[PDB]
């Protein structure tokens, strides 16, 4: 649950699926501009290089962050 | 330039002017919640605990994001 | 993307690749400290302060994480 | 203060003065690679591209962080 999507129509950042969020965060890691990935019928591409995800279909966009962890971490 | 606010009209990340990055900056920076600012007299909230800007006028939601400089830095 | 710092060197120092992944495993599960082993010699990662500790000599070396830029550079 | 510098005489990392914190982090957050400060009697570099920061009156190096806060803020 370390990605997340904002939603306009209820005004808050929303969690991805654990396979979602894992392919989003396996493109991260590797380096990649940007990712392809489904829900159900829906198509998106994440775009790091701008924080926003798009629905293939209609265009829209969806503000996305990261989640970032302390450091150093707290006892 | 470190601050951002996502305009979901023209679906782009915006910066704040230099007074209000300073103004949200500098509030997180002490750790706190929340903080306010003005653009002239139109009043704003940042939720820090939820990355949302309240617009205190018409209170629409807007996310926001804080960019994160590579460690360590290239060159 | 963890490093720790060889003051013989002067340098900072990447871990090996089973280790990195051992220490990074457990900081992104939110454990507060993680055992590895590096050339037959016990450490512990201790990650609220940021260090290294060797468990026979008790020698502690700093750690760091290293950081991707959001947003991404094109 | 989210600057840091290692100790190995104690094993500790240490804060900088307010002063020299803020030389620091300005230069960082400027985007420059390194930024000299001076401290008692000394001048150091902070290198960005290392993380290490170099006494320029013995050569000794001690490696730097820069401390990162939570994003979401806890409540
Ligand atoms: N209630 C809702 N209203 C409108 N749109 C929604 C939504 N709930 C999810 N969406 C959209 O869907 C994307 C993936 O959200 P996510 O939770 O990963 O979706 P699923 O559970 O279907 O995943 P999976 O079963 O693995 O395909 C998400 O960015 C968002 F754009
Ligand atoms: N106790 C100590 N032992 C060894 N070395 C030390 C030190 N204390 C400071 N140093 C050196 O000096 C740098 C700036 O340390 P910093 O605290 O910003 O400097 P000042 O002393 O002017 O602070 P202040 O007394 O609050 O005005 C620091 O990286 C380190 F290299
Ligand atoms: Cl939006
Ligand atoms: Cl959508
Ligand atoms: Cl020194
Ligand atoms: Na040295």
């Amino acid at each position: 649950n370390n990605w997340r999507w904002f939603d306009d129509r209820s005004g808050r950042w929303c969690s991805y699926s654990a396979s979602n969020n894992s392919t989003i965060d396996s493109a991260w890691k590797s380096g990649e501009t940007s990712v392809r990935f489904t829900a159900g019928r829906r198509r998106y591409t994440v775009q790091f290089t701008t924080m926003v995800q798009v629905n293939e279909e209609t265009g829209n966009r969806r503000p996305v962050m990261l989640t970032l962890l302390r450091v150093p971490r707290l006892n």
